[PDB]
Parts: structure tokens; C-alpha cells; sequence
């Protein structure tokens, strides 16, 4: 089983943007979230400008083109597909949510992106509450990766 990427140079394309944050702040949150996973895998993550990228990132609302619609404010925050072709590996963010970074209102794009990118590398949800892959958003200033996350990603990639 174990869905995983079968190449090391993973490419990504930011297909569109939310207006909740500066373009540069969005780019960097995504870059940081990839940096998390880069460090503990044999994968590199390169930003490209191409619909052929492995991980296509999209901000969307309601039906946004994949038949899995978002649900307005609250409920779903984001979803991502495990490794593979096409829609597989892609990460979508619900722009009916308020996207932010600091403590306060809205959801940390960085933290939600780090969780989504976990899925996009092949991780399912964890049963360990403190875990990045635990299916509960919580804002933190602490290091996001937990042993269980690293255990999980090593299970796939070595
Ligand atoms: C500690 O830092 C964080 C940050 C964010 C999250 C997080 C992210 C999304 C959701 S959700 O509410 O949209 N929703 O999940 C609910 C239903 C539990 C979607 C559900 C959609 N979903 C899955 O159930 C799932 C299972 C396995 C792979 C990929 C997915 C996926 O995209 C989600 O999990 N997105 O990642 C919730 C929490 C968790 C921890
Ligand atoms: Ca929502
Ligand atoms: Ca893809
Ligand atoms: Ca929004
Ligand atoms: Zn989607
Ligand atoms: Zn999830």
C-alpha cells in the first residue's frame, strides 16, 4: 500500500491567491510549510509555474472544480489528495475562511498548509492529539512536527 511519491524533486505551483494576505506572505507560508517536510524526508520542493506540477495549490470556495465542494465559513478548512497523478497530490484551501498567520482571528495558513502538505506526501490523520496530522486545528507558536508525524513520514520515505 503506502501511497508515496516515487521521485524526489517535487514541484509545486501556486495556481491562485487569497486576498486575505499579501502575495509574498502566502508564498512564504507555503515555502515554510514545505521546509518542514523537506528536513525530514529525501524530498526537495521546487516552486514552478506550470500546470504539470506535482502539488498544485488552490484557493477556492464551494464547488471549485474537483467535485469536492467547500462549505462556506466554518466546517472544512482545506483538503489535499495523497501522492499520484493529476488531482492527486494537490492542496486546496477554503477561501470562505479567514486566512492569517498571527495569534488571533482566522486560521494560520502556515499551520493548515503544513497539515495539508502532510496529506499530499501520503500521511493520513494521526490518533496522537499533539500531532500535526491530528484532525484538529489549533494555533501554536511551537514547532509543529511531533514524533508521530516524523515516524509516519519515515514509514513512507525511509
Ligand atoms: C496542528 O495543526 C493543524 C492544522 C490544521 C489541521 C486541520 C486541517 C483541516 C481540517 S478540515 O476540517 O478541513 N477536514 O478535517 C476534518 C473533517 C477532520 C479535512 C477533511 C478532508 N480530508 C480528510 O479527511 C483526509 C484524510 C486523509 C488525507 C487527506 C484528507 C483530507 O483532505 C482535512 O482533514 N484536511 O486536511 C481539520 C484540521 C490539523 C492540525
Ligand atoms: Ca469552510
Ligand atoms: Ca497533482
Ligand atoms: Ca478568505
Ligand atoms: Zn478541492
Ligand atoms: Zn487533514
Amino acid at each position: 500500500g503506502d501511497l508515496k511519491w516515487h521521485h524526489h524533486n517535487i514541484t509545486y505551483w501556486i495556481q491562485n491567491y487569497s486576498e486575505d494576505l499579501p502575495r509574498a506572505v502566502i508564498d512564504d507560508a507555503f515555502a515554510r510549510a514545505f521546509a518542514l517536510w523537506s528536513a525530514v524526508t529525501p524530498l526537495t520542493f521546487t516552486r514552478v509555474y506550470s500546470r504539470d506540477a506535482d502539488i498544485v495549490i488552490q484557493f477556492g470556495v464551494a464547488e471549485h472544480g474537483d467535485g469536492y465542494p467547500f462549505d462556506g465559513k466554518d466546517g472544512l478548512l482545506a483538503h489535499a489528495f495523497p501522492p499520484g497523478p493529476g488531482i492527486q497530490g494537490d492542496a486546496h484551501f477554503d477561501d470562505d475562511e479567514l486566512w492569517s498567520l498571527g495569534k488571533g482571528v482566522g486560521y494560520s495558513l502556515f499551520l493548515v498548509a503544513a497539515h495539508e502538505f502532510g496529506h499530499a506526501l501520503g500521511l493520513d490523520h494521526s490518533s496522537v492529539p499533539e500531532a500535526l496530522m491530528y484532525p484538529m486545528y489549533r494555533f501554536t507558536e511551537g514547532p509543529p512536527l511531533h514524533k508521530d508525524d516524523v515516524n509516519g513520514i519515515r514509514h513512507l520515505y525511509g
